[PDB]
């Protein structure tokens, strides 16, 4: 499913992420705009065999198992297609684990590198939420 801008922010604050951890939720959908551009279906293998799956782009190499990632953990108990799922809860579960494993939103790259320090709540600017 690819999620609209104000669609995702709902689903978000529906599942409890905004302000989860301090992070607003323009940070949320920012972090999934720039990993997944709002595609649930989305995955990316890394240079380490792992490989990132969803909106938010969690990777196999700690956080779900699929089956092909050499020791690897699945901290979140989930199979990583569960990830790409039309229902964000378990993406969102999962991103709740991540975002408290000590360095917030940092543990997405991209987030750190696109997000972070940016006027983020134009990401959910004009939405009824
Ligand atoms: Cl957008
Ligand atoms: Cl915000
Ligand atoms: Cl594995
Ligand atoms: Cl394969
Ligand atoms: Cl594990
Ligand atoms: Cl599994
Ligand atoms: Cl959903
Ligand atoms: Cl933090
Ligand atoms: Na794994």
């Amino acid at each position: 499913k690819v999620f609209g801008r104000c669609e995702l922010a709902a689903a978000m604050k529906r599942h409890g992420l905004d302000n989860y951890r301090g992070y607003s939720l323009g940070n949320w959908v920012c972090a999934a705009k720039f990993e997944s551009n709002f595609n649930t279906q989305a995955t990316n293998r890394n240079t380490d065999g792992s490989t990132d799956y969803g909106i938010l782009q969690i990777n196999s190499r700690w956080w779900c198992n699929d089956g092909r990632t050499p020791g690897s953990r699945n901290l979140c108990n989930i199979p990583c297609s569960a990830l790409l799922s039309s229902d964000i809860t378990a993406s969102v579960n999962c991103a709740k684990k991540i975002v408290s494993d000590g360095n917030g939103m940092n543990a997405w790259v991209a987030w750190r590198n696109r997000c972070k320090g940016t006027d983020v709540q134009a990401w959910i600017r004009g939405c009824r939420l």
